[PDB]
């Protein structure tokens, strides 16, 4: 029996068994007032005191989100689904931490993704029991607002003013400070990492001052807020708080009229109808995103970005070999999970107009010019893997590059990373290869689970990556010391050095994707 | 290995095994058939190949280096020999520039490449292929290391080829 | 001495730790312990650093160690408070009898119970602090002995003795290879003899009683004491190293071994300024001025001698990694000690 006294009270945890070991998981830790009623769309407010033994014994409610029912029973997809009630009363956290109970540890905060738009801190590839007890660092996670209840905007405008998903995960952050030395932690060494939107989110968590002094150091895994998804324009912003309005007979325009329709509404009728606020959405829509809020990010993050203001500090920044592929099976014609998807020029066309509605006739061609000058044979898998490089180079991997030189151009440490394993238990079929989201597992552990499938040689490499991750947040410096590894050169532009993750021989390299880049961060942006 | 280094002490041999077998990981069945290969091609070939390129270019001279790793499609030695001694020479040549002749596009257009590259050695002392977007080989320097490696999919610039391996073949073995 | 130093006339802001040996590694995980951090300025390290093979102890090893002593003493239980609780009935020598037989083979250099990973002084395994940077910046002294190994050799090693000139065989340098290097395979120990018994060259009837010292020597003290001293260094601080190689005039021991370890102690606290006391001269003037140049580092973080026209002491960057040697006839600068051998046990060993 194993009790911690925090700010707000007493709270019970639970102990695990793990590797002939023990861990103390706190799950379902309540870090705000619920945001129901009149809290709908606005930030969240800070917790009243309770008298009581909370009992964190099991994960807690999920935020309201739209369900991927694209291929019901397929566990390639419906690993990403949440597993726990959905529900408005969601602002909650996870705290792994090691036994016996440490003195003074390195804290490890997970930002989960899903475009903001799903996700939740409860699913099996974010337990970080494997963490705490094989690194004995803290692993914290917590459920921030998504979708509209989310990132809604109204700019100026307290009742609906945008980024309360971001807000949300600020107040975890703040309980950390005050709470984290309660669980034997250290409030001064906490890093935050996160994948696609939950990295996209720790970029922006660099950018906010309010965020400065909640944490060390930083991860990104696939994601950066300069991304061409990640963040919303005040245009667009108000434009589908607008259509939002309409489809739920909510248009009125005392603007805060119109917010207050949308908290009679309930969840359900504002979920089913935020897919049409765009006329012409993407496999990668984000329909209510992050905002120039004038609170949480003060300006354009790129001219933030552009002229270095931003925490300085260490970034540990990577991406995956396919980036791309997931995307092509959530409607590019001739792309199916259960066959080869080999298809024409002509459905390469129209795969463009699906994922660049518009873009202009030019900016079209543009890319197919760049990416189907062959070498050569013809090889009839050409213009498969041009779309799926296409999508993952636009939306993942040169974004991440290009927030890398430019963050390191202030003079901070950088690492890069490209990671370029495919899963031996991948669900899905072969030509999709490294796919966006399968490091995780591996970043948290699962291959070292000895019962569960994975090969000797994934287990290794997870049992390193798990090191470099820690050595990072612990040293800022992500380096396997003990077993005569390849060492992690820093990223600087000019040189571009960065590291190759994969089972067989790890690499130093250089000017990952030099010419497709230089197309999309030069070109593209004219057009 | 008692085939191969003939005399060549007890504890020569057992130095050898030592620096090769150390396994990542699984076994991996293969693995002891792919580290003869590699103890035999490092000792004879590449190692000496690699020192031979910095001695002469700490005198002052550019030198470029390459490492080939395409596999002719017509090679008749089987598969587990990989991309044999011997089996640049057709491409260096250009053999798969005769359409006639079986190899695949993909052959001619790395042959084409290589025999450009040859001549402009040649003619001008710099192994550039100028006119296709191609991958710019860099001179060798001790220090640096940059090699240029020759395939039909991409084209990279590595650094310090075997590394671990010929600090064993040219620091230590020399003395046993 | 922060809290009642100054009581006696001391200043807490200017502490120098320095020790010898276990005291040397010691000194050095105060500059890795975060609660040592604010209670000393500087350090010296003599003939010691926490990196050497003997020094830490394994989370393994030492669970295994006070399960042994447990079983040895009757105290096997299983709650494991039950077997501390034990431990504390019994009474000081039946725990001092069976500590040697906790290990299975112990050599002379066997350090049964020593400092571990505990998650309080020490947060990590410390060569990964070393590594990545994280300790004390500050300068450091750190020093060794010419024969750091010799005085070990009469404790186990056959053939050897401190009443005799101790020439032993090739047979007695393998054996001697096996009492050092316990369970350590067939293949490491040929490693040693290869790398040390080429011999230049011609025999020389002392050539295996010199290689058996300085394989000890140099794998326990020397070895892992420049290691430190360039891995502290890279990190931006000034560092000294010094090389001791004077035989006290008056080492009860015998002359094969040398400047043995221990015996640079008796010159750092200046016992030949002591006239009564049979030292030379000469030696004198050597404690004399050691004592100078350490005290000069406690005080001032440099370790010159600054009025009698002395050799000037380089700092220790690695690259050129400057030494002065320590000797009553010519303070030298010299390069690169032991270069040949520490590849050898810095790069190579560790693998086997
Ligand atoms: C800014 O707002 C209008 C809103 O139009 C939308 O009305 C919503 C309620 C929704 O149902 C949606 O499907 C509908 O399109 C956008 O103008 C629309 O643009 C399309 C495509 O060109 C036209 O064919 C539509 O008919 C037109 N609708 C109306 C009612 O005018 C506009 O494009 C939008 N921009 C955004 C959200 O980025
Ligand atoms: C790979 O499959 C796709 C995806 O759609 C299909 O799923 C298949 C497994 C198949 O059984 C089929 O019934 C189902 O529609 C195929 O794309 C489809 O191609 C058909 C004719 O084959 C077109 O007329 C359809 O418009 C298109 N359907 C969709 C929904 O986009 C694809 O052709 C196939 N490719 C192969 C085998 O290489
Ligand atoms: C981890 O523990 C065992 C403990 O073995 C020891 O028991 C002690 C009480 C002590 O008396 C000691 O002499 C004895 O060896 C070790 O296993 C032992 O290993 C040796 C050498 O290979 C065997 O021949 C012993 O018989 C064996 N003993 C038993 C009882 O199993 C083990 O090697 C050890 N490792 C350490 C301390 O580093
Ligand atoms: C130097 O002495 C050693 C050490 O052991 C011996 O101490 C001597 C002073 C001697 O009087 C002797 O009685 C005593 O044992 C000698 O090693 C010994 O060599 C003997 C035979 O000479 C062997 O049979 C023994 O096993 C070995 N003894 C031990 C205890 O290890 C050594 O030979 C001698 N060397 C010289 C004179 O060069
Ligand atoms: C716990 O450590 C505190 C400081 O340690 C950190 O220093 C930071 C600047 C950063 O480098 C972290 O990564 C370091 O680990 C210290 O001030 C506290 O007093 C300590 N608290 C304890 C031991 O209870
Ligand atoms: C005694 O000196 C104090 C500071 O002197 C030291 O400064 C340290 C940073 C370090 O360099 C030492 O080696 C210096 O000697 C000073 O602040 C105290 O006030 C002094 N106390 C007295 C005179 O009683
Ligand atoms: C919380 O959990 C434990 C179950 O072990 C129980 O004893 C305690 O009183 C519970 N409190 C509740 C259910 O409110
Ligand atoms: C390195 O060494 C061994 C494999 O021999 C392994 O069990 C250990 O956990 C490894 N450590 C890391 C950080 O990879
Ligand atoms: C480069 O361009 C074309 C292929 O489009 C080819 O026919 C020509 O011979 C090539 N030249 C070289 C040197 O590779
Ligand atoms: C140096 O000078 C004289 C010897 O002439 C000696 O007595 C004095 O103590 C010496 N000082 C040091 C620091 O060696
Ligand atoms: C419209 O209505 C509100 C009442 O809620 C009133 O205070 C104000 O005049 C208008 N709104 C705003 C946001 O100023
Ligand atoms: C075994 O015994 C102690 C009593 O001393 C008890 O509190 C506990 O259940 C067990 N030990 C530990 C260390 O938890
Ligand atoms: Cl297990
Ligand atoms: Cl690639
Ligand atoms: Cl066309
Ligand atoms: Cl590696
Ligand atoms: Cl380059
Ligand atoms: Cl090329
Ligand atoms: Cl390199
Ligand atoms: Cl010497
Ligand atoms: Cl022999
Ligand atoms: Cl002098
Ligand atoms: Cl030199
Ligand atoms: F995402
Ligand atoms: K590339
Ligand atoms: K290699
Ligand atoms: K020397």
């Amino acid at each position: 029996d194993i009790i911690i006294a925090t700010k707000n009270g007493k709270v019970r945890g639970m102990q695990l068994t793990v590797f002939g070991g023990t861990v103390t998981a706190f799950l379902g830790i309540p870090y705000a007032q619920p945001p129901l009623g009149r809290l709908r769309f606005k930030k969240p407010q800070s917790l009243t005191k309770w008298s009581d033994i909370w009992n964190a014994t099991k994960y807690a409610n999920s935020c309201c989100q739209n369900i991927d029912q694209s291929f019901p029973g397929f566990h390639g997809s419906e690993m990403w689904n949440p597993n726990t009630d959905l529900s408005e009363d969601c602002l909650y956290l996870n705290v792994w931490i090691p036994a016996p109970k440490p003195k003074n540890a390195t804290v490890l905060i997970w930002i989960y993704g899903g475009h903001f738009q799903t996700g939740t801190s409860s699913l099996h590839v974010y337990d970080g029991k494997f963490l705490a007890r094989v690194e004995r660092v803290i692993v914290v996670s917590m459920n921030y607002r998504v979708g509209a209840l989310g990132f809604l905007a109204l700019p100026g405008n307290p009742e609906a003013p945008g980024n309360m998903g971001l807000f949300d995960q600020q107040l975890a952050l703040q309980w950390v400070q005050k709470n984290i030395a309660a669980f034997g932690g250290n409030p001064k060494s906490v890093t935050l990492f996160g994948e696609s939107a939950g990295a996209a989110s720790v970029s922006l968590h660099l950018l906010s001052p309010g965020s400065h002094s909640l944490f060390t150091r930083a991860i990104l895994q696939s994601g950066s807020f300069n991304a061409p998804w990640a963040v919303t324009s005040l245009y667009e912003a108000r434009n589908r708080t607008l259509n939002l309005a309409k489809l739920t007979g909510c248009s009125r325009e005392n603007e805060t009229e119109i917010i207050k329709c949308l908290r009679n509404k309930d969840p359900q009728e504002i979920l089913l109808n935020e897919a049409f606020v765009v006329p012409y959405g993407t496999p990668l829509s984000v329909n209510f995103g992050p905002t120039v809020d004038g609170d949480f990010l003060t300006d354009m993050p790129d001219i933030l970005l552009e002229l270095g203001q931003f925490k300085k500090t260490q970034i540990l920044v990577g991406v995956n070999k396919d980036e791309g592929t997931a995307f092509l099976v959530y409607g590019a014609p001739g792309f199916s999970k259960d066959n080869n998807s080999i298809i024409t020029r002509k459905e390469f066309q129209e795969g463009l107009k699906i994922f660049f509605p518009g873009v202009s006739e030019f900016g079209k061609e543009s890319i197919l010019f760049h990416y189907t000058d062959w070498v050569d044979d013809q090889r009839p898998e050409n213009y498969r893997e041009a779309l799926g490089d296409v999508v993952g180079d636009y939306n993942f991997i040169c974004p991440a590059l290009e927030f890398t030189k430019k963050f390191s151009e202030w003079g901070n440490n950088a690492f890069f990373y490209y990671f370029e394993h495919r899963s031996s238990k991948l669900p899905w079929p072969e030509w999709m290869g490294v796919m966006h989201g399968y490091e995780i597992e591996f970043v948290f552990g699962l291959p070292l689970e000895r019962r569960d499938q994975y090969t000797k040689a994934e287990e290794i490499l997870s049992r390193s990556i798990v090191k470099r991750w820690a050595n990072f947040a612990k040293y800022g410096n992500p380096q396997e010391t003990q077993n005569q590894s390849t060492s992690w050169p820093v990223f600087k532009s000019t040189e571009q050095k960065y590291l190759t993750l994969n089972t067989e021989s790890t690499r130093i390299m250089t000017k990952l994707r030099a010419q497709q880049c230089r197309f999309w961060t030069s070109f593209f942006p004219k057009v």
